[PDB]
């Protein structure tokens, strides 16, 4: 069955020193880079609310599938061979957004960021350039520079926290710039807007006209207010095959260390580019992990979600009181908090909170652009975590 | 431990089992085994899921490190700095970054053939033109024609050596001379040097390994990849040491490279260095039996093949050139020993060049298995022969 009956616990406190994980051990490298941090207090018990993994633990549910993996006792090469993984995947898209999509279509990343890379490499030509809107995911302009791709930036339209895409600012640069690719996260990281079907249509129908291929990174699209619905791109435009789609567990499920990803690609030249161009075989622990998730994760998905939400709606209750100068808006998806503390700001704002709260979060500086004053709170971590964080933030700012 | 035991690889995805109408039954093909991985990293994996937790991570702090260099310390006298020390998700994709990283357009690469089949394909993915020396063969002892390898470095533009140490499929455990001795040309012409180790520890009694950078110390364009995924059947982990030398290269693979590591993958590693040795030497001991076995059966049953025991690899080579003439054999050898006899090997095919016939048998599996192999072979090879 669907995993409705279990009863979990989300407070759990779980214990992630000491499993070389990024969100303990990594925060000065990928926050600061090369820079000296020699003024950063070593000794601080940090509260972790940065990058986008879960303190919640990977359900039971994946992680014994992944025991029963071990028992059969050979770690040998893997691939996905057969029908069994493709139809738990399309089963759970045509159940939650009614999105269908062939088997041939069906590829395989390390992880949607290795995925991008792979695909602008193959889609762009040196003198092309992509679009992406701002503020973004940072990893998208970092996928275009690897390949030496220019990034042309359409600022978002902000109402304290809600924002939209300015159709107008897209079509001018689509238009009057060499703009081969739009790299779009669907729904968004770190604005949290879930797409409607009309916002996707009218960005589609701009593409089409203009003859841009579209990458949707769907990563996001299951974790979500209650209530809230998705729409693929590749659903709200089912007429233009350059929209390629990127979905995985990893997010959901809290598996990116897994590093496995789906890439759905219906234009065949880029498939057979794809197919002959792409190395790699797969993890058959990553593999087995995410099946796990699509047959059998659904029950403890809801109550991760409706944990969520708990915490988004003491979040905002939190700011009201205490940083009433803030401008927040819960989030329609992600676990992601993006907190705009512009009065407040009088250093990156990531140094200032480690310095100042002893809490990590990630800045203006992570987004690209379009991102001045606002701090980005990961609150997939127990309530109590959460509260003793925002105590700290609010501590700092007044 | 038991190697003797018949393992089920049904419904696991494997390659082995599922890929070889793909590629191109008793399976003898394709380099994993079908031993057991030992209870002790499998145990590592374990407790690595009780954390819960499988988010982002990478390789923090130095205890992998201390892990991997007290191995090759103890095992081979190599020792190499920690800040030389990135990893790639299993050889051959780190193959495919440092090509793109070391070679420009017009430069060319280098490989002794016969060799394994990726080697080229990571100089055909970065449009890398690849340069044969063949080895030198006196009936199965396989030799470096340094002649050959100096010509074609002087009179092409060779960039890049990509060698395997020890050789897959001739199973060559090189000494310290030849390695000393291709190292001294190599740096003469200053052409870097990919030394691919991953067969390193699965070698017979009496064998000793000297990595590429141990025999050649003073020259900094020598890179060295090691993984435990040979020897502790873990190559579903995707997961692999690589040693940087050359700041310049070592700098631009820190500002290029992209990827975080699998928990798991990291955590099963680090385990066969820290526990693993015990069952590496059982395993091997194990496998030097099958290969007496199969060395005395190629003799007496046979006697027209040409085999020497590999000094490394799980890997046997055989000549079959003898029983391809004699029956006018006009299809691969892969496809007449499926049909014929049921057992799937490597042809010469997957073996870019100096390989025509010769097939590659695989026999890290159960020595039963193995024997009825041999026997199904054996049948169909002397069918219709006196
Ligand atoms: C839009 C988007 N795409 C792709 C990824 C990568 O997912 P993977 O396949 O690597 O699991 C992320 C991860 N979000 C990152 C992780 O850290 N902070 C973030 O926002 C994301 O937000
Ligand atoms: C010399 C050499 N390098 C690298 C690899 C790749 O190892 P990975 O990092 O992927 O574990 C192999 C695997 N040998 C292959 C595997 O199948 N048949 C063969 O000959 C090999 O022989």
């Amino acid at each position: 069955g669907g995993g409705f009956a279990v009863n979990y616990n989300f407070d759990e406190i779980i214990d992630r020193r000491y499993t070389n994980a990024m969100n303990v051990e990594g925060y000065k490298g990928y926050l600061f880079g090369d820079a000296d941090t020699s003024d950063l207090k070593d000794n601080d018990e940090l509260i972790r609310m940065w990058v986008a993994d879960m303190d919640f633990g990977t359900p039971e549910v994946v992680l014994n599938a992944i025991r029963e993996r071990l028992n059969k006792k050979i770690l040998g090469y893997t691939n996905v061979f057969g029908s069994e993984y493709y139809e738990a995947f399309v089963s759970w898209t045509k159940k939650r957004y009614g999105f269908t999509f062939s088997q041939e279509h069906l590829v395989f990343s390390h992880g949607i960021v290795a995925g991008l890379i792979e695909l602008v490499g193959y889609i762009c030509d040196k003198d092309d350039k992509a679009l992406i809107v701002t503020p973004s995911y940072g990893p998208f302009k970092m996928a275009c520079d690897k390949n030496h791709i220019s990034t042309v930036y359409s600022p978002l339209i902000n109402h304290h926290g809600y924002y939209e895409i300015d159709f107008d600012d897209v079509r001018k640069k689509v238009e009057t710039e060499n703009i081969k690719l739009c790299i779009f996260a669907n729904p968004h990281n770190p604005t949290g807007r879930v797409w409607s079907e009309e916002e996707l249509a009218t960005l589609g129908q701009i593409m089409k006209e203009n003859d841009v291929w579209l990458i949707s990174d769907e990563i996001h699209c299951d974790i979500k207010r209650s209530g809230q619905s998705h729409i693929p791109f590749a659903k709200a435009v089912p007429d233009y095959d350059k929209i390629i789609t990127t979905m995985s567990q990893s997010k959901a499920f809290n598996i990116a260390g897994l590093m496995f990803s789906n890439i759905i690609i219906q234009n065949e030249s880029l498939l057979k580019t794809w197919n002959t161009h792409h190395f790699g075989t797969e993890n058959p622990l990553s593999v087995v992990a995410t099946q796990a998730a699509y047959e059998k994760g659904e029950g403890w998905l809801q109550a991760m979600n409706h944990y969520l939400d708990d915490n988004f709606n003491y979040l905002a209750d939190f700011l009201e009181k205490e940083l009433p100068h803030a401008e927040f808006k819960i989030p329609e998806a992600t676990y992601l908090a993006w907190v705009d503390l512009s009065y407040y700001i009088k250093e990156s704002m990531a140094k200032f909170f480690i310095k100042n709260a002893g809490v990590i979060i990630e800045g203006a500086e992570q987004f690209v652009h379009n991102a001045e004053g606002h701090i980005r709170i990961n609150i997939a971590v127990p309530r109590e975590v959460m509260k003793k964080g925002l105590q700290k933030i609010k501590a700092a700012l007044v």
